[PDB]
């Protein structure tokens, strides 16, 4: 396998030095390169068990077996004496810059994955371009560099969640002795949005600076891959041109879906619009039951809004349904109305949005329930959160040969390679993978290392933890209870569970026996923890550390032998004892 | 080892049934016992690899090898037919109640460990008494059942911490759009104390009910162990009597120390008094530098108080000193004054505490700095937080033979046994162990199971995680950096670290590059994580889950291959890359 790896590494790396840590000829080359500001990968063969075998395989490229050996874009460039020859003759810059292509790497999409991949690639001397373009929403909303999470996803969503959480902090403060009267305090949407947008602006600008400082070319243009190595770019002046790249990373992400009903595109909005909305949404209908729908409904209600969620069938399909029900029950008990078993038929406009005074319009929503009753109610804002979809029609001519699945996502090997061998896909468009920002970042950084620094490590997509930032947060890692029972059978599954009450909730007069956690375990495999689930405050902070233990194969006994930190919510995971099979109540 | 275990189990258990899950004679006995409300341990021999060997050893006690076999206090009582004979002749109740001693277990001390041990023992039929008495503080403060954590420790301390955190939540709320004016809001100490005390009262009462419901005798009396099995009790009427017990658990905890300077006992207070203080402390001096001192100083300052901490030498001796400095620096930058390298000489009274109007008195504190300058300043309240000490002189006549160490703590084996073989010690008085509430609870529950249900599992006291609930919280699990370098040498230690900024702090205009985390790893052992350290919000929730992974032997690679949850503080542990040896700045 050593020779397979070395061939792939030499072919792909942009600038790479084979070295040993204790070799002064190697250091001589390193210092010349550093002085010339020539970035490169380095592989220290004295730190690899098969280092000696690697030296022998190198002769198949260089005709020599010694270190250092320098390669550029698949070609042996020289040992120490040859590199210094090139340097002293001012030939080195031209050598390391010579390529069949404009770039070693073109990233199509400047989001979580694409920026992470581009930045990491540049570190190893890959001449990199990042293309990003934000197609405006139907009402004209656009935003800057950084992708969905940064501009219209995880970042503003969690900031507006925090704004919502502060509502309950204001309420709690009275019970803890502060002289506040919560009932006399109101929230100003536009003040919040301005703060959120100023932070997002600092991230847009930070990315542009980061790319400039790492010698990455940022093009604000739409890229279309028209052949394996050619990207056609359309700038914002509609000027069309072609750039070429050795490796291509597709990292274009997804956009919200609209249902095909009259009025939806014209008068509704999506999460793309919400996070910079220049007017307060007012009385709001969220159509959908995804984590986006419930997160958005949740903070709008905590900010004091009149909020309704229209649910076709179930909440959070694909998540543990016991937990999803507890999530929704909390929301319903804390202001959020649910129109259950209900779908929309038509959105009619009653008032146009007030651009001058930053006030919402007014809409009539007509729909129907499964029981035959009609739904007809007025809302100032209607948000569709009914799924997201890739957009690759607009980014690959189908003649390039990149295989998509029936949903339009890219079919990849376990090292992110598409059916076109120099083209890779990462992030939400990679079929079958968890659609999460840290997944995209790890995928892109690890891919860049394999392409340009000879790394072999793959991204592990199993047991990736998640958190839904609903008013009461839901963190999870591993299998839902129903999926575990489906895979292994009910007789091989034991579930330990407990309610709990945050200490913070006692003086504040909040609920007993609402926060809840469970471990779904496999009896025949030493009570291996297959899935962990927690409903409670700070659920992402709670869950994260356990994901390391679950990756390592934690069992129930590993949890039991660990000592809790007191007083915390998380410590209840270390003393669980009630099983579901026992029928004993989990209340405390 | 099987026969050693069985002898110890039979001798110690109060009521125990040797059984098999699939034996209807065993079930016959179980149902009789359950109907008679006779609580017992059960050991199902068909679930132990050495079950068959256990059956053979039982003959050494019972002259039989079959199941079921019932034992009471070291004596074989019968098989199924004999047990039902006793039942039908109404002899069973007297059989299972016969003992040389009044109780199978006497717990001296009704705190975290003692209540946990007593409750768990009762579950297996041990006739149990829990003794608790709260010696009043010098000003007369007393409290109810539950120990230090519940009444004057972890519980009220974290509630008052929450009250302090809400100060910053009120400030943040304005930036997130709420119409509050933080500058016009004040805090009312006594309203907070009343809420805290109402919660503590619910815990005092909850424990009394829990004990009653588990048939545990609660005696509000001071116990003195006068021989191995005799406890002399003095009730609150000063009536003296003697009760006897088979096993004795010492769980009496510690109390605050006072320095031997004029005025300290008369005019200062400790944490014992603070948490129910009927008057607001006002301008406060905390003498000390323990986690108690800094936690108390911290919330008093966040509540708006004028607070000074007098530090003899360093903060948080025994904790990682880089982290301790960062903890103190945050406090100093957020209101807390520090009188460094300073000790007190005298406390003089200037005003007596106002019992009618619930106002503090006034004190003059005289002290001196190491540089020879005098300290002389007035404070309304002076809190000593200069360590805690066991009190066992008042609980064991020294003739019983329980060995204490030079600090007065009980010298125990790894199964909590003292030098008197029926007497055990748990919690803070157990020499050498981490002095934490979940440690005491695990120790007591696991000990009760070994004593009365034949368990073998010991408490693991290694890598016990902690959190200091200072204004910016500090969570830790494992070795400090300096202890790791001392044990293994600097060349075998690699430290990965990073600053971070909570997303919640961006819109709120709080600090960059103040929150901080590090992993202290051992190079020669696959980069094993020896210690984890985090300064940031919710640090106990962050740290807890990682303690499971560290117990399992997590390496840096285990952290790296785990995917972060975004956006959280904790996820930064999954992408650390800057080493201290590299000299690269950890700022982000
Ligand atoms: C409301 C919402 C909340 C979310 N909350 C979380 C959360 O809390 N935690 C979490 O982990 N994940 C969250 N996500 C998911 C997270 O945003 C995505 O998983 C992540 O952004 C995906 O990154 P990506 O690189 O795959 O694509 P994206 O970040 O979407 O970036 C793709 C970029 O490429 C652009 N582009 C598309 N086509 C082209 C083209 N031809 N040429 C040039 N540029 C193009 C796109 O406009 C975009 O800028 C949330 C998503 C949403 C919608
Ligand atoms: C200010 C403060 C804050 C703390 N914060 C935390 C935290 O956040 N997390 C954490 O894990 N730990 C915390 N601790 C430590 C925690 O309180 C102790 O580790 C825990 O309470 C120890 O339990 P214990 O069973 O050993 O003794 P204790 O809980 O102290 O109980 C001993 C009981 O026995 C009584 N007693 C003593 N002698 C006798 C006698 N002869 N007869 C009858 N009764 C007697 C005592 O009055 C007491 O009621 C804190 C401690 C303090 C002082
Ligand atoms: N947009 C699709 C959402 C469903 C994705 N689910 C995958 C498995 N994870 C693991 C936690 O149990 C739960 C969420
Ligand atoms: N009252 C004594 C306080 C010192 C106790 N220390 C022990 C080791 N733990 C592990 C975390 O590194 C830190 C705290």
């Amino acid at each position: 396998g050593t020779s397979q790896w070395l061939r792939k590494t030499v072919d792909s790396a942009a600038v790479i030095l084979f070295s040993k840590t204790t070799c002064p000829y190697c250091k001589k080359v390193k210092d010349v390169l550093a002085e010339a500001k020539i970035k490169h990968a380095t592989i220290e063969l004295d730190q690899l068990s098969n280092g000696s075998a690697i030296q022998k395989c190198l002769a198949s490229f260089s005709k020599i077996e010694t270190v250092p050996q320098m390669f550029v874009r698949g070609k042996f460039i020289g040992d120490s004496q040859t590199v210094l020859k090139y340097y002293s003759n001012d030939e080195l810059a031209g050598i390391v810059n010579e390529s069949k292509y404009d770039y070693d790497l073109i990233v199509i999409g400047g989001g979580s994955g694409g920026l992470a991949a581009g930045k990491e690639a540049a570190k190893y001397g890959a001449k990199t371009a990042v293309l990003d373009y934000v197609e405006p929403t139907p009402i004209g909303t656009t935003w800057g560099l950084g992708g969905t999470c940064v501009n219209v996803g995880c970042i503003p969503k969690k900031l507006m969640h925090q704004a919502g959480l502060l509502s309950h902090a204001l309420e709690d403060a009275e019970h803890f002795g502060w002289s506040l009267d919560r009932s006399k305090i109101s929230h100003n949407w536009s003040t919040m949005v301005e703060g959120v947008q100023s932070h997002i602006g600092s991230l847009n600008w930070g990315y542009k600076v980061a790319l400039r400082d790492n010698q990455v070319t940022y093009l604000n243009a739409k890229g279309r891959l028209i052949s394996p190595h050619e990207v056609q770019i359309t700038d914002k002046n509609q000027k069309v041109s072609t750039i070429t790249g050795n490796k291509i990373i597709l990292a274009t992400g997804e956009r919200p879906k609209y249902p095909e009903i009259p009025g939806a595109v014209e008068y509704g909005i999506t999460s793309d619009d919400l996070f910079s909305l220049p007017y307060f949404p007012g009385k709001t209908l969220v159509i959908g039951a995804s984590y986006v729908a419930l997160e958005c409904a949740g903070f709008l209600a905590s900010l004091g809004g009149d909020v309704t969620v229209m649910v076709r069938s179930i909440l959070l399909r694909g998540f543990d349904q016991q937990m999803a029900e507890k999530v929704g029950d909390y929301m319903e008990n804390h202001g959020v109305k649910f129109a259950k078993l209900c779908v929309p038929d038509e959105i009619k406009q009653l008032k146009v949005v007030d651009t001058e005074n930053n006030k919402p319009g007014l809409l009539l929503v007509k729909g129907h329930y499964t029981d035959g009753k009609k739904f007809e109610e007025e809302f100032e804002t209607v948000i569709f959160a009914v799924g997201r979809e890739p957009q690759l029609s607009k980014v690959l001519c189908e003649t390039v040969g990149v295989k998509l699945d029936k949903n339009g996502r890219v079919v990849c090997t376990d090292d992110e390679q598409t059916t076109v061998s120099n083209v890779y896909a990462i992030g939400d468009i990679n079929a079958g993978k968890p659609q999460l920002t840290p997944v995209a970042i790890q995928a892109g950084r690890y891919l860049a290392r394999r392409l340009f620094a000879g790394a072999t490590e793959l991204t592990d997509y199993s047991n990736v933890a998640t958190t839904v930032f609903t008013p009461l947060e839901y963190g999870a890692c591993g299998l839902s209870e129903e999926d575990a029972i489906e895979k292994y059978g009910d007789k091989d599954i034991e579930v330990y569970h407990s309610n709990f009450k945050p200490l913070e909730w006692t003086v504040a007069h909040r609920e007993d026996n609402v926060c809840y956690m469970k471990l779904v375990c496999r009896k025949s495999d030493n009570m291996r923890v297959l899935g962990l689930h927690v409903l409670g405050p700070n659920a992402g902070e709670i869950t994260q550390g356990y994901a390391v233990a679950i990756k390592m194969g934690a069992t129930k006994a590993d949890f039991d032998r660990t000592i809790g930190i007191h007083p915390t919510c998380s410590e209840t995971f270390t003393t669980l004892h009630v099983t579901k099979k026992s029928g004993v109540s989990p209340i405390v």
